[PDB]
DNA sequence: CGGCATACG
DNA sequence: CGTAT
DNA sequence: GCCG
């Protein structure tokens, strides 16, 4: 078993999903907690199970598995014997994991806003609407639109959102493409929100394009929201048979030099892509990120034509989106 | 012990 | 500070 | 929390 996520395929649907969700519950709490190591350290052990071909059964399995270590073990070892974990348990049912949990689940909301206001003594989502002085603009519209955006978006959800977003794109600048990126083309069936990444086949033509793309949306009636640049955070008005819905959908133009590097990035896992920038740059000694890769000796940038050459620049076996589910 | 991904709004 | 993978 |  490879010690980086980016080196192991790593499916969508697995065998050991419940070992991996009581993971990924202490990796949470701990960034609650502002433990960043600690929560990286829970993610890869919760990869590493995603990663392997059968359940574990018994703890000797574990043995020489990367990432885990005594903690990670326990865990593991209390599940399998009673079913249950008393720390996993504990932090469930915890007043502050359930309030950071609520309070960051908004849109406009991160931990250290969270935290402030649980520090504050507030508690539900109708505290913070008694006080909307308080809050931003975005804070505002993530409050107002909490329910929808609580409500899965469906695969046919996002084959809708795909053919409003080339209506505009289309007229803002022909020629103009749309990729469907982040979890829905690594396979899910169901997400939070809808990525879309667009770019034009000549250089150049997609300085300007968000802009007339989003003032094309925003007459048309669909934008519930927006933040008036190269990404759009929205929130779109979704048809729904007799009324509609809020639906999170992201918008991102690139160059096409640098599409190849923008649609690795924007495919995932975030946990894929912290794993793969730092094995480029601990292993191989380039830079990535979502506009290149960079030699800091030479001082050049490597010239992708597709993701596949990403792979072997870095010297990975190729994987498709459906296996970078780290 | 240091390090833990890297960006944009 | 927030957002994103 | 774990790795090199
Ligand atoms: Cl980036
Ligand atoms: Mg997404
Ligand atoms: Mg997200
Ligand atoms: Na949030
Ligand atoms: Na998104």
């Amino acid at each position: 078993m490879p010690a980086y996520a980016c080196q192991r395929p790593t499916p969508l649907t697995h065998h050991n999903t419940g070992l991996s969700e009581a993971l990924e519950i202490l990796a949470e709490a701990a960034g609650f907690e502002g433990s960043e190591g600690r929560l990286l350290t829970f993610c890869r052990a919760a990869s590493v199970l995603k990663a392997l071909p059968s359940p574990v059964t018994t703890l000797s399995q574990l043995q020489g598995l990367p990432h885990f270590g005594e903690h990670s073990s326990r865990v593991v070892q209390e599940l399998l014997e009673h079913g249950v974990c008393e720390e996993v348990e504990r932090v469930r049912r915890s007043e502050r994991y359930q309030t950071m949990k609520l309070f960051t689940q908004i849109f406009g909301v991160g931990v250290k806003t969270a935290d402030r206001w649980y520090r504050e003594g507030l508690r539900t989502l109708d505290d913070l609407r008694e006080q909307p002085q308080k809050l931003t603009q975005q804070q505002k519209a993530g409050l107002q639109h909490h329910q929808d955006l609580s409500t899965p978006v469906l695969r046919s959800d996002v084959d809708a959102l795909q053919q409003v977003v080339e209506e505009a794109v289309g007229q803002a600048l022909p020629g103009a493409t749309v990729t469907l990126t982040g979890g829905f083309r690594r396979g899910k069936l169901q997400g939070h929100d809808v990525d879309f990444l667009i770019t034009h086949p000549k250089e150049g033509q997609e300085a300007g394009l968000l802009p007339r793309v989003m003032c094309r949306l925003q007459d048309q009636g669909l934008i519930l929201y927006h933040q008036h640049f190269e990404r759009s955070f929205c929130i779109f008005r979704l048809p729904q048979p007799g009324s509609w819905k809020a639906v999170r959908v992201d918008l991102v133009v690139a160059p096409v030099s640098q599409f190849p590097f923008a649609l690795l990035a924007w495919t995932g896992s975030k946990l894929f892509q912290r794993e793969l920038r730092r094995f480029s740059r601990k292993e191989k000694g380039l830079w990535l990120n979502s506009h290149g890769l960079f030699d800091p000796e030479q001082k050049t940038f490597f010239q992708a034509a597709s993701e596949e050459d990403i792979f072997r620049h870095l010297g990975l076996e190729y994987l498709p989106p459906e296996q970078r589910n780290a």
